């Protein structure tokens, strides 16, 4: 399969807007157009982003040719600037930009600046692949053959360079020989799950079946599900932050004793913070009034539409990352596993 | 606001295939064009469905000249079958049909059978609509000002003949003049909450927020909301059926503390069955993987789209029916309150 974004021959990117119907294969060749395909979510996770921040730098120095290195590294500050202000709260592209042009700016020469900033992007990107493997394996021992396992989102290979991290422990385990299957939650209003997790599964051949958000009640009550693992936005001292519903499917998993994962990588951890911290971004109202272009409420309802919510971590059973699996309590484990 | 069928010089009823984008109202000026309206769901809800057969034969009665009695009676035996026939499991419809039937048959000449025909129509529409103003009032004694409420999929005035059985509370406990503000889930995957609870309450005046059937676990995490208030489809010994998802709410409900009432009428009760008497029925395949005609899942993916889910009557607080509250223990006062 394909990694989500990479560099042969320029930056290509997955189009994930033209999922799941088509898997297409866009070029970025300039700033701008990378730019937008970040604002359009035809790249999106922190992995990819991160890579793509990076990416953004060796595209920047390799946009049109430079005669002169100080133009070339004028360039690429500005070009930076341009990129991280797409959105200046991406942690991870703005640690993809700063690192990338950090490289970069290293160089004495144009080819030098030039290869520096493609090589750091690259070892960033071969880095998270990495990470997401390492994190896989740990993950995979909670699994065994013939596990079902809900997840919500898509915390796959999509949303990282390649392999995944929810996603990934599925994989790692499949590659055991293990016969996982999973059930996977559409995860209203942009439908992630339905549209990027599904495909990615059936495109890998693991077995998937696709329910609503609310059917997570009638699954556990059922016994179809055997773990639930699913991604992280954040990681605060007391809870997860995660896509919205999140903390919906924790509480009716606890409620059954279905074991709950976590899976994330260190640099997803916020371990200064706790949920008291976090703001809680509003998105579009018109997510939830139109779908497709069937409007689907009145034209002005009120709409409650929250980005993400916070899982309490009372109802995680363990987090996986890529330093091991981490159990509670967490207050003492989570430092001495991630060696803060 | 309008019945969401009724009879004035003719059957009318509200096309709920229409909303939320326009309220239009369908004449019926003989059997088939009523039957066109039930197939195409213009017609929605038990009650509605049971007072669209009893009007039937009203109608049938009425849509053409008769000179003869007994040509009458027997045209109106073949329109019921036919009628019957538009959707042969909707139980509810057979029975408005079998009612108007015997009680036009009464009739011993054509303008008695007509209107013994319409009366009778009338008279179960009219039940209905009394059966909901009963139990809104005994369940508004549950509500106190300022309540939020929460509720599921719709029970409301468009599936009822008029008042509604979950949202007929809400409309008593305002007409006491208690605010009262609704959080409707958009109840995937047909949207009843989007497209008809939302339209239903901002149509009469009351402040309803929509959200997705996910957010109930947030919204209930910031204390949001103060009670719950479903229907029910059918109610057994050990269990709530309703709309899928609403087994979900039930739990996130119960672990916050928060009030989780059903309201029905006695009819909805199937005391001599318990859950495992009960089959679900899935629902096609389609309603999960598109969106109005945009594709939102693979086209090839296994789904799992059961109907409605169980809640065990230990999530439920009280039960809010025509002949009034019933609290726990559940086997005891059923039985005394609906007077078995």
């Amino acid at each position: 399969s394909l990694r989500s974004i990479f560099w042969d021959d320029g930056l290509k990117l997955i189009d994930q807007t033209k999922l799941p119907e088509k898997l297409e294969v866009i070029e970025c060749r300039n700033v701008e157009e990378l730019a937008d395909a970040i604002k359009k979510l035809a790249v999106r996770g922190a992995p990819a982003l991160e890579a793509a921040g990076a990416y953004g730098i060796a595209l920047a120095a390799r946009e049109r040719e430079f005669a002169d290195v100080d133009e070339l590294k004028e360039h690429l500050k500005k070009a930076a600037d341009f990129l991280a202000s797409t959105r200046p709260t991406a942690v991870n592209l703005f640690v993809g930009i700063e690192r990338a042009l950090n490289a970069a700016l290293k160089g004495e020469s144009v080819e030098e600046v030039k290869e520096l900033a493609l090589r750091e992007a690259e070892k960033l990107a071969e880095e998270d692949v990495e990470r997401n493997r390492k994190m896989g394996e740990y993950g995979a021992e909670l699994l065994e053959d013939g596990d079902v396992v809900l997840t919500y989102c898509n915390a796959g290979r999509l949303a990282t360079v390649d392999w995944g991290t929810a996603l990934g422990v599925v994989r790692s385990a499949v590659e055991q020989g293990k016969e996982i299957r999973v059930i996977a939650c559409e995860t209203r209003p942009l439908n992630q799950g339905s549209r990027l997790t599904c495909w990615e599964l059936m495109e890998d051949g693991i077995d998937v079946t696709l329910i609503t958000d609310s059917m997570v009640g009638i699954v556990m009550q059922k016994g179809m599900v055997d773990k639930v693992i699913v991604g992280a936005d954040r990681i605060v001292r007391d809870a997860v932050f995660n896509k919205i519903g999140t903390y919906t499917v924790s509480v009716v998993a606890k409620h059954h004793n279905i074991p709950f994962y976590v899976a994330a990588p260190k640099a997803t951890f916020d371990w200064e913070r706790t949920a008291k911290d976090v703001v809680i971004e509003e998105r579009p109202r018109e997510e939830l009034i139109f779908c497709g272009k069937r409007q689907i409420a009145p034209l002005n309802v009120k709409v409650y539409n929250p980005a993400f919510d916070p899982t309490p971590l009372e109802n995680v059973t363990a987090l996986i990352t890529e330093y091991g699996v981490i159990y509670p309590p967490y207050e003492v484990n989570v430092p001495k596993v991630l060696k803060f």
